[PDB]
């Protein structure tokens, strides 16, 4: 069947929601892969029954063998151990193992990396898998901006999706939030600030909140996995359905912002041909300085893998 | 049942698509009303069967009696005769007749006016129906900008919805297209122009195309009714589901842009409380001059009704 | 792009709704083809703008040249002149012309025939196009049963889709309604009759209503095209998304019900491989007698083409 | 806002998926309530961001105070300790506490009970909350039959939703699977058995699999919560949107099947008025004997609470 085959390399919390959302949207057949014995089979069985409730027809199966990567159209990697820097070499080993199988079983698959630090892990897998630069991206901006877009929408009382924002450079503490590129209903946010509808102080607090959301969720005795999963599926769906959505993801930089041979967060266009366009925001020197900071941290960690 | 009741006052071409789209989205019960005998019943019967194909449960009935306006949550007016100025007094008579029944049968319904010239006809109905200012709007910007957003998206090869634009003042020849407020993926269009991805000349042609689309469709031996219907439903749905989307519609101006006691196109926020916010774009003197032109034409025609 | 290409051979009323529904569901690129100059271009332009309102990315274009059949994944034929028997030879000529181009431009496309009498016209196109038997079907049962399912659901006050029914043999006056195969929520209808929830007399009236619905809609000064379009799209979507839905359509009979070398309405399974299964209902002699009647009328008209 | 308010009393695994699915479907505002400090707030924050990805506008908040039950339109109870019979009195205490607050804060809310044993726990809450019989149901048949419908659909290679089946009496080991009431595309399953498309032996194995699915998932080192959540949402959605779907749920029996003053699984119709119809299947003596067995076990456990 010409039905897309989506292999989720890692059957943890994010993997579970991704599987659920795929069936809900009837995106394609799903394989929940992991090295943990049977668990992926158990989650796959549970999820497979939702086909009835959702009027879908997507096979959902578990797997403990890399062989099931064969025929994969899309591969989503969430696998990985969770100082923080001590995991770098370890997770690189996981990227190496996965990359070798991708190269052997599905060299033409579209890859989405989630493993943290994503900006580092994505380039590592790109290198070990050998896939073209336009066929591999990392999760970052879609998730990070969903927080900023959401918090602003609540203050302004408008549909969350009506707020657009851009966070670039890298996923994580060094993420670059661009106040200048925020709009509401397509209108520059500054107009709403001029109107006293939202203050600069309110925005600064929202910015800090955005950068520290994962930490905030963790401190509330939970962990972020639902939004990450939803952000990942928006990306995968844009590719599978050739939507050509403009989404901020970690992609290989070839001179943009003055950086090369490194992956960084920036808006790109995802369609049937993968990363069809890499958009370079015309940042000013101040924003560029922050982007530089993001890249520096990515390079720092890359060197330790 | 707490199911919304949507009464379509006018069962023509736009009315038919609206009915179809309502069932597709299971938005609520539909009444296709018109003075033409039986036709609304015939279209209603045809459309009612689609409930099976769409897994919906919306009653779709025809009507030839104004009494069916009772219990209406949303009323959509497309009725109206189609120089052009000679129809003004005639269509005003239709607005008067409809307004009297709305006032009597559903004073708390949310009204959307389509009848042209919409900016004139909407204020007339507002006056004859007596509903609050936040409960009546006219179709305009959503439809007009859908053209501009779509044409630009094709030139740039991105998802149509990713292009945001603003057309204000009035629906029609005097519509004000604001080049300065166009974005792609939330990014100012000017950046794409600086990049040679789209030229100023290309945009000028797209602008003219946008203003003359209805005429273009008519010259191709067709008439626009599908997009208008879809634009209307996006508006009605934002209200019914309390989405709080920022949509450009004709609303009563109370000083915005320097105009009062007149309806004009401008972004507003539609939610459970109707027009929850009227957004005033901070236009420069040049854009304001064009808006003035739009209002002037509306006043001109209003005076002839 | 791996986006499906759907060519609508005939840009009339049914064609328009199909185009609209395809964009709503983001099913694939659409081509509105017809011999009428420009009209398809005009309808295509109007419909194309709805991509913004629906968050879709489907190209919608018009066409006046058969060449655009190239690359077609799905072809839907509604073209055709509308005694009634005098049109048979004329419409056969249309089927011949279309069939020659399908054979030349898209021999592997999946074909859905709507032209009436569908059961006759579908076999004619099958013959002239040369496509495999599993790649061509005619619209019939999905539309006819949607009426029966809907009317029964209203009497019983249950979701329309919860009522399942089977109408076979042929589309049209000789359609075979099988009372014995009607269920509500999967429960045999007879149980509801035993319960006095619906009477046999009520059902008989609903049956007559079902058979005469087109005529009823026509007498109300309208024409059925919305449900037909929706029924057609349910079929096309099952194929495109490999849903494997059980849908009653006109398919080539190879001995089922005692008939061969003729097309007739019967439940089939539509998936990525087209007609993946032809299901033969185990009818009793009485039901079989009626089916025979349906086939006889189809053969009668086939002989006059 | 006239937006429905859904309070999830219990913020565990099933609660999380329910919250996620509600936003995906934009069903209404969600409150994740639990006695565990902050966790519901953490899950609520994570889930709230998905509003952007799903184009929804549903508030998702956590809560540690029963007061938030005020204004609730729908209340879903999953809270509860997890011999097995020793938990009965304990879980009854939870039902009592919740029931008192429902009675005080939202007496007109529609209640769905999940806590096991559901058939027992649902009647207990019905008693402690005092809500009308038509406003409270327990999860059972929708989940159980989704397994049976799914397994059969895979053997027959048809859309999962096209297989309809009925499991009644009680949720759990004593569930009554009715082979006689299974259909495929509305066609009696027996016809497919006569055709050798599926054997009686295959079905017997599927039956055992259906009854032991939770156990099977648990043995694979997982736990069922995704399907349960999806089944619950289908029920809640039928009520909220007045779909009037026929769904098998635990409801108060008033003489049906010969049982009274007890809750049992049976098809019902859920609409704006809650349980609008309780459907009694015309079971034979053999099926009735099994149903009796189910009720007996429910009564046994009820007596120990
Ligand atoms: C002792 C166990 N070892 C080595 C035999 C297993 C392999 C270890 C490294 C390479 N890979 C992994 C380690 C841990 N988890 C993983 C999850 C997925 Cl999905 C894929 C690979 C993983
Ligand atoms: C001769 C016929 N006349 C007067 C009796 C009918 C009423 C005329 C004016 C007021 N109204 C109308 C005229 C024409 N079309 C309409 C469509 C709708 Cl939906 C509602 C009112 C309409
Ligand atoms: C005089 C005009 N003639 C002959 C040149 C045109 C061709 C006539 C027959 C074969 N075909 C047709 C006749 C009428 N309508 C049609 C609509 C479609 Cl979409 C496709 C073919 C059509
Ligand atoms: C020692 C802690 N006790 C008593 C103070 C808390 C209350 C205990 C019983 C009645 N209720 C409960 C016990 C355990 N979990 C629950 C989860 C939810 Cl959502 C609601 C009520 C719960």
């Amino acid at each position: 069947a010409p039905k897309a085959k989506i292999v989720l390399v890692g059957s943890g919390m994010i993997g579970g929601v991704m599987a659920t959302l795929i069936v809900q949207k009837n995106l394609g057949d799903v394989v929940l892969f992991d090295i943990v014995k049977n668990m992926p089979h158990g989650k796959a069985l549970d999820t497979s029954h939702t086909n009835v409730m959702a009027y879908s027809n997507c096979k959902v199966s578990g797997s403990n063998t890399y062989d099931d990567l064969a025929g994969s159209d899309v591969v989503i990697v969430t696998a990985g151990f969770t100082n923080r820097l001590d995991l770098l070499p370890l997770n690189n080993k996981i990227m190496i193992e996965i990359g070798g199988h991708i190269k052997k079983n599905c060299p033409n698959a579209f890859i989405i990396v989630v493993t943290n630090p994503v900006d580092v892990m994505v380039q590592l897998l790109h290198q070990h898998s050998g896939v073209p630069k336009n066929k591999i991206i990392g999760l970052g901006g879609v998730l990070d901006t969903s927080r900023l877009k959401y918090y602003i929408s609540q203050k302004l009382n408008v549909c969350p999706r009506d707020v657009n924002a851009h966070i670039v450079g890298a996923h994580g503490n060094k993420m670059v939030l661009l106040k200048r590129y925020i709009t509401v209903g397509g209108i520059p946010l500054q107009e709403f600030i001029n109107n006293k509808l939202i203050s600069d102080a309110e925005l600064e607090a929202i910015f800090d909140r955005t950068v520290n959301t994962a930490l905030e969720i963790v401190n509330l005795h939970a962990s972020p996995y639902v939004a990450p999963a939803a952000a990942i599926i928006e990306m995968a769906e844009s590719y599978l359905k050739d939507l050509k959505k403009v989404l901020i993801c970690s992609t290989l930089l070839e001179g943009q912002y003055g950086h090369s041979d490194i992956f960084g967060g920036t808006p790109v266009v995802l369609g049937a041909n993968g990363v069809e366009q890499v958009i370079e925001l015309q940042l000013n020197s101040e924003e560029k300085a922050k982007f530089d900071e993001a890249i520096a941290e990515t390079k720092r960690m890359k060197a330790l893998a």
